[PDB]
């Protein structure tokens, strides 16, 4: 017996305690997960045609897809009740399992369509021989508003890996289209190698009757990760039945990474997983004029390696451009990448799903938005993967969430001063323009759908500081702390130039008391943002299954003429705080989530923190507390 | 209620009896069919390399493939009891059935491997649209002595038909080797043309680490029937996983047919099925030094079409030559037809599935054979494929029977007159040598297993009659007949030139009494030997399930000098009935098979039949009564 008093210490075992008896302790009221029971991968969002309405979906409880419905982007509704799950395993082609689909919104009788991953052996994993006949992918179609969808009464459409190859894996397929794609695909091995000859074809090209292509992700034993590249047989735009296989149009070798050192974009690894292809433009997406980005999980691991653990997720992107399958006898396009870096340096961030959202959707109408848009739905697992030391999961009734929907464009930091914090390699940017005095930068746009940064602040109570300056050493807690641990915290951090080589550490200290707080903050020494969790939970120590090892991002303040006068790249802080999910973005370009699981009903404080090491000038500092509540039907 | 007496008159409605009454009135002794129920398509024979036994499989009750060994070729046991399945259908690659299979005995962990048609989806028939994943071909391994076959903890190994290809079939597969095959594969592509420097190679070609080759039945919608030809990938013998398509190395235009008019090898239907590949010398078997020859069943239909239903069902069989794939880019080899025929005339008679026997055998060695030997077992449909009008099913308890084991060779035709009779064009022979004045013709040879024939005469009572020429019209009773329906006759009838151009018919009755009758007779108005079966059941009149129709086959007899004198050449006749199973063979290389259902136990009389056009000398007439008991364990 014990009734869940959050203003006493916590027992010492938590996993002695009753069922659900830990639900609401730090449960979100603003993010996307099921009614309870576990979420795993974000997958198969799609815009209704007919309503317009946007649908998301995840795997849910391991047991297939479960889905929702928004109008806004900000609130959502179950599409049905027990799970709200669209499809299970259990069908002739997914006996075992149900995994990641991604779908085609008018596609078989045209109708929304699901191609997914069905599965008939277990395990799968890059570290052991594969099981042929494993994963295939197959059809489905909504029914019912798209509250359901029903299996196509046939086999899978690929019902196998390309020919003889060892594959490590090869699921989670992601849909899309593309003008330079189809261009490259349609000239000659000649006319298509001049960029020239290229571009007035896709000037010309047209989205309506365009092919749809495949992303399927995996890899080949060893030799590496890879994606392998469909479409639609012939380029026929009304074939569902029959996907030609274009080849590894993108892959890297056995645990390669991106710089000579793996600093900004982590390690390609083992194994590809959910890989989703984008096409970016400033102010959203184009499959005509886009560049071409691409969002993917790579697994990796530590030597000695443990069969079956794939000890790092890293969740990643990269940018390049896509040309013609080379002469060898390969893949008939290829993606080379330009710049690389983290969609999310969270430990637990991982298998972002996305998809291009309509200027036609509701969504966009309501808002008066008149661009189309790419929103991404990052995953943040609830027990690192399955491989926690025994966290209280039948305590808490749930497990795992989805993080903030975030639009994806090509960002641009202009006035940067053009020198070797620019030019260095293996890097995530690349000059979109320079005179050798100042550039433009190029960099993967990171931003929360404003629909939902929106209504995260509409009704919250706002809490302004006073700009402050701190030098010497110190911790100052906020005039005055929100009372809850639902906020969004917002400020801009100034440095010197004299703090680049310097020890220096400066942020803020969050949901904090006597006995818990955690510390985020920037750090030059590695050019990091942090977020020390060493502290965060009174409930930690007992209880290794909350982790409480540091979380940190690379995010590089560059040198910039803002008048005529240079100056370090202000840092732009928004932290969102929602219960224990939190996440820090930065300057737009910049995300990094993790779990904080506060205990105490009073760690709410907020404090100004500096090491005394450099100096650092607090502007704008302001908080808005409540957020909002996303599943207003619930 | 009714206690069968058949020695008094059959009930007018055979259905109305009770279950099992039926089961003995026309059971065969000497032939391969279950303990009970029905019996389908034979396949999956194979030499156990342990133990030197011949493994025999069939499909039995449309739930799987059921199993029988034998030592001798002459007795057999059941693997098991409750049916002696190996292997059924509930797997995760064949949840709705298990088709035809063949066996590589030597194969995954060294052992005999079934490499099968796994069954995902019906219906299936080449006149309606196939449903994607409906068959694929999986693994499956015999563990205790072949008692029975674990399908391989995966999927498919040949997980969909050729890509984007419409086909109407793609089902039964069948393993061979090949040296001729191999080394067209090895050589350039002009290196291959010339048969010179081809045969080389083949000389020096060696079984044991020859790759596997895989022929696949059906065809291609709107195009016409085809095998489809695979190989262990890249040639490796030791490669089970991978097997690259080589292309429809045999196909054909929508029910066209072998000669300008269909006369001597039927149509090649709608749709190819249990292809079975074989390399024939005038001895045996030798893939290194025998002539390509292919048995398979065709499913025919007249016009208009009736979906889901193969109105003609013939077992055809063909000779020819394999040649690198034109210069296009099609199969990679091809085989060429330059005569075929019918493995059996029979109606009934279908879906033959063969193997090698190597004088290795058991059955070799015990009979004293030094050669190895192709033996095929021809399936005899109880039930007209499931389109009889109400057979007394129930009543007998069982349905079908699989013919008597055939050898299979190169057979020759000696002392030939070289004339129109052998020139004709589209012919079931090709002229192996001439001087314009005797030829040798070469045409597939089809023989009574001679451990079979040895059997079904060693413990037989002889009954010889005397020589006799009819002239007049006549039917005379032989001097003594047997007393019961289990007999071989065997007999030579001699034809005067002048009877080829007379509306002559000569033969026998048999089965017959004053109520019934089954004619057996050679007819040169068209050529054929006859089984007019218009009187064969006293029953047939009131139950249309007992088929009555008259059965026929094309033989030529040519002219033939076999003492400096020319002739025509003899008929010689060797009858088989099993109690309603008969079976006609003539000249070593004819078949035709059928069911003679008669009622009366004392329908047992034979008599010589002339229908007194022409003349007839009747030679070496005699009946051996008994047969034997092809299971003695039952
Ligand atoms: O369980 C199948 C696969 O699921 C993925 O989400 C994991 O990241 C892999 O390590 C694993 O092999
Ligand atoms: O059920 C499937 C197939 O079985 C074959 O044996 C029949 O002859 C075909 O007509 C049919 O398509």
């Amino acid at each position: 017996s014990y009734h869940l008093d959050t203003t006493a210490p916590p027992p010492t075992n938590l996993s002695t305690l009753p069922n659900n008896t830990l639900f609401h302790l730090w449960r979100p009221r603003a993010h996307i997960l099921p009614a309870e029971g576990q979420i795993g991968d974000p997958c198969a969002h799609y815009t209704d045609p007919s309503t317009g309405l946007f649908h998301v979906g995840f795997l849910h409880d391991g047991d297939g897809i479960a889905g929702a419905t928004t109008a806004n982007l900000a609130t959502y509704t179950d599409t049905s009740d027990n799970g709200s799950f669209l499809i299970q395993p259990g069908g002739k082609n997914d006996p075992v399992a149900v995994f990641d689909g991604a779908v085609i919104p008018v596609g078989v009788n045209n109708t929304p369509t699901l191609l997914y991953t069905s599965v008939s052996f277990l395990p799968i994993h890059w570290s052991i021989p594969y099981t042929r006949g494993s994963e295939t992918q197959s059809l489905a179609v909504a029914r019912d508003g798209g509250r359901r969808f029903d299996k196509l009464d046939q086999g899978p459409v690929i019902a196998d890996h390309p020919f003889a190859v060892d594959v490590t894996a090869f699921r989670d397929p992601f849909v899309f289209r593309s003008a330079r794609l189809d261009v490259l695909l349609s000239l000659d091995e000649e006319v298509a190698r001049n960029e020239t000859a290229v571009q007035q074809a896709v000037d010309g090209w047209t989205e309506k009757n365009a092919p749809w292509y495949v992303a399927v992700s995996g890899g080949v034993h060893g030799v590496g990760p890879a994606q392998f590249l469909y479409r639609q047989n012939g380029g026929n735009a009304s074939e569902f039945q029959y996907w030609e296989y274009l080849g590894e149009w993108w892959q890297e070798a056995t645990n390669s990474s991106w710089g000579d050192e793996g600093t900004w974009a982590g390690r390609w690894g083992f194994n590809f997983e959910t890989g989703n292809v984008l096409f970016l433009t400033e102010e959203g997406h184009d499959p005509q004029t886009g560049e071409v980005f691409v969002t993917l999980g790579t697994e990796g691991s530590g030597l000695p390696i443990v069969p079956q653990v794939s000890s790092i997720h890293d969740m990643l992107w990269a940018a390049g451009e896509v040309g013609v399958g080379s002469e060898q006898e390969g893949a008939k396009v290829e993606f080379s990448p330009s710049m690389a870096g983290f969609l999310d340096w969270g430990f637990s961030a991982y298998a972002a799903a996305g998809k291009v959202l309509p200027a036609s959707s509701a969504v966009s109408k309501t808002s008066g938005v008149e661009v189309d848009r790419y929103v991404s739905f990052v995953w943040l697992t609830g027990d690192q993967y399955e491989q926690a030391d025994g966290f209280p999961t039948a305590q808490q009734g749930w497990t795992g969430s989805l993080l903030l929907p975030r639009e994806l464009k090509v960002q641009t930091v202009e006035n940067v001063v053009d020198n070797e914090l620019v030019r260095e390699e293996g890097v995530s940017w690349v000059v979109g323009e320079s005179d050798n005095q100042t550039a433009t930068l190029r960099t993967l746009g990171i931003t929360i759908a404003r629909e939902t940064k929106a209504a995260l602040l509409a009704n919250g109570s706002v809490t302004a500081e006073e700009d402050r300056t701190l030098q010497t050493a110190a911790v100052v807690p906020f005039a005055q702390s929100p009372s809850s641990k639902f906020f969004v915290l917002t400020a801009q951090l100034e440095f010197p130039a004299s703090a680049r080589s310097s020890p220096l550490q400066s942020g803020f200290e969050i949901l904090a008391s006597e006995l818990e707080r955690t510390a985020i903050y920037y750090q030059f020494s590695n050019e990091s943002l942090v977020v020390d969790r060493s502290q965060t939970s009174a409930a930690a120590p007992t209880n290794p299954g909350l982790d409480s090892f540091t979380e940190s991002g690379k995010l590089r303040l560059f040198d910039v003429i803002e008048n005529g006068q240079e100056q370090v790249e202000t840092l732009d802080l928004t932290v969102v705080v929602d219960n224990a999910v939190v996440e820090v973005y930065a300057n737009g370009r910049f995300a990094l989530s993790t779990w904080a699981r506060s205990w105490y009903d009073n760690s709410t404080q907020i404090r100004f923190f500096h090491n005394g090491e450099g100096e650092v000038q607090f502007r704008n500092v302001s908080v808005s507390e409540g957020l909002y509540n996303a599943w207003p039907e619930r």
